[PDB]
């Protein structure tokens, strides 16, 4: 009977000392399921995060990690048409990805064209989508609106970077060194403020001639999105998205004594908020920008096969990592 490579984690902890490599009997397919063996996935930050039980209360043990990557349809349930046997498509919102097959809903599978390459497929989910939502959605930037993003060296800050190009607006990156500075330039930042060398508050007064930014975007929280928060105008937007620090902003001072408007954002949570028609749209749009090279991911950092996710983690964990994605490859 078929088996199925598997990560498993059955205790939060450290990835080290919790990833597990298995294998499953794989269960016959529910009628609107769709089956696909993994080509690629990407080790993000943010697929970590749940290993370690910061989310205990909502992410069953045991579990697999994984919320994205790129594979091939192999079956498909009673209800789903048989034509997307053989299709390369993102799997998404179903199963955890980093194992040798990926189940989940019809509805949630993303096709993919033949121009885009496994890798880049691989980075389309997670990060576009986050930045494209909150640009257009849940900031609604307008033209020449001004953005600050902060952690702007990830992954997430370089397509912030390309999007104030795509959509007008004008992006001031937030940086803790100069690591990605020029690449940041490159792709479309008006500014990059390193803040191991510029006062963040001050130059975003300089550069918006004491008026403060329109929006913000807070991966790190704590002191730095306080000072984030404060380099806002009056009834400017305040968005959190990560929380590197571990630490929660100053919420209250945030909205009485700076006059910000402050929300935390969530894909979990717009995710739900959205049809099925719309998510699906909302990728066909994001393929447009690829295929048009408006918008272009990290270039691959290394490759690793399921088994050795281990060793890979502990590079994506690794200080002096340098640039790019880890993957997790099935070829």
């Amino acid at each position: 009977s078929l088996h199925g490579k598997l990560i498993q984690f059955h205790k939060f902890g450290n990835p080290k000392d919790v990833l597990q490599v298995e294998y499953k009997n794989i269960e016959p397919l529910k009628d609107n399921e769709v089956f696909v063996r993994m080509l690629v996935r990407p080790i993000n930050p943010s697929d970590l995060i749940p290993i370690t039980g910061a989310y205990a209360h909502r992410i069953p043990l045991p579990n697999i990690p994984g919320y994205e990557g790129v594979g091939i349809v192999e079956n498909v349930g009673a209800f789903v048409s048989r034509e997307l046997i053989g299709k390369r498509v993102l799997p998404l919102r179903g199963e955890g990805t980093w194992q040798e097959y990926v189940k989940t809903s019809a509805d949630f599978v993303v096709p993919i064209p033949d121009s885009i390459d496994d890798f880049t497929a691989a980075q389309m989910y997670i990060n576009p989508l986050t930045a494209w939502v909150t640009c257009t959605e849940t900031l609604n930037l307008q033209r020449n609106d001004v953005l600050l993003v902060n952690a702007c060296g990830s992954a997430i800050g370089h397509l912030f970077a390309q999007l104030s190009q795509i959509l007008n607006f004008r992006l001031i990156a937030v940086t803790r060194n100069n690591k990605h500075t020029e690449e940041l330039l490159r792709l479309g930042a008006a500014y990059v403020i390193d803040t191991s060398t510029a006062p963040l508050y001050e130059t975003v007064m300089e550069l918006t001639n004491g008026i403060g930014a329109d929006a913000a975007i807070d991966s790190i929280g704590g002191p730095d999105g306080n000072e984030l928060a404060f380099s806002l105008r009056p009834n400017g937007h305040f968005l959190t998205i990560g929380l590197l620090s571990g630490i929660q902003v100053n919420w209250a001072e945030i909205v009485t004594k700076a006059k910000v408007h402050a929300n935390i954002f969530h894909l979990r949570h717009w995710n739900d908020e959205v049809s099925p028609y719309k998510w699906q749209e909302t990728f066909r749009h994001l393929i447009r920008l690829v295929e048009n090279e408006q918008l272009r991911f990290m270039k691959v950092h290394s490759t690793y096969e399921l088994a050795d996710v281990k060793a890979a983690v502990d590079v994506v964990q690794s200080a002096e990592k340098t640039k790019g994605k880890v993957f997790l490859t099935s070829y």
